[PDB]
């Protein structure tokens, strides 16, 4: 009840990357957790940012964000209704959508948006935020199996990941993990589809 006292949740904060440019996917750090706290605290990230698939983190949970369509998307259970840090000043969310466990932002200058697949097809490719490219079946509009099950350490903090076609489009954003035992043999994602359909109106 003292307002005066009542603290401010910080800013989401890009601390690096997963670098898709050329033939080897590879994860880099952009900032440190002492830059990353500091910006939080600001918003003010003057970091230079490049690709299509950020790692970004709060002050207590790091996990992916993804561009598409000119939109940094991540989950709900990841950022909340947080803002993102950038050059001016931390920036609001632009779609929040907490039955989809979906928010987006403004995708920041200087990165590189993937293209909403629509080839129809069901052999994607999901990737973490360790650089893993890992083969799934789609089996469903949200669903699809791991062709090699693994344990769900190995799937934890790439929520916000990108599904992607053969041809390289954003197919899905990864939600929630399928998983018995602790090994995920199936995920769970937002359809690029339902993306546009927040995006259209
Ligand atoms: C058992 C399990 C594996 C932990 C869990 N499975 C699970 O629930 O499966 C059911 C059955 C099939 C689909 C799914 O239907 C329920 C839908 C869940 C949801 F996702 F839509 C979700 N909506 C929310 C909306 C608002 C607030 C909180 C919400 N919380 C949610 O789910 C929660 C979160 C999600 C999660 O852990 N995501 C990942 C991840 O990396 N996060 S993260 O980066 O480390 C981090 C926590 C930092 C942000 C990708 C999976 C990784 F670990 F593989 N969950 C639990 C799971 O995956
Ligand atoms: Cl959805
Ligand atoms: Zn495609």
């Amino acid at each position: 009840s003292h307002m005066a006292s009542m603290k401010k949740k910080g800013s989401v904060v890009i601390v690096g990357r997963i670098n898709l440019s050329g033939d080897t996917a590879y994860a880099q750090q952009t900032r440190g957790e002492e830059g990353c706290q500091e910006t939080s605290q600001t918003g003010r990230d003057k970091n230079q940012v490049e690709g299509e698939v950020q790692i970004v983190s709060t002050a207590t949970q790091t996990f992916l964000a993804t561009s598409i369509n000119g939109v940094l998307w991540t989950v709900y259970h990841g950022a909340g209704t947080r803002t993102i840090a950038s050059p001016k000043g931390p920036v609001t969310q632009m779609y929040t959508n907490v039955d989809k466990d979906l928010v987006g932002w403004q995708a920041p200058q200087g990165s590189r948006s993937l293209t909403p697949c629509t080839c129809g097809s069901s052999d994607l490719y999901l990737v973490t935020r360790h650089a893993d490219v890992i083969p799934v079946r789609r089996r469903g509009d949200s669903t699809g199996s791991l062709l090699s099950p693994r344990p769900l350490s190995y799937l934890k903090g790439s929520s916000g990941g990108p599904l992607l076609c053969p041809a390289g489009h954003a197919v899905g954003i990864f939600r929630a993990a399928v998983s018995t035992r602790g090994v995920a043999k199936a995920v769970q994602f937002i359809p690029v589809e339902s993306l546009e359909t927040t995006m259209r109106s």
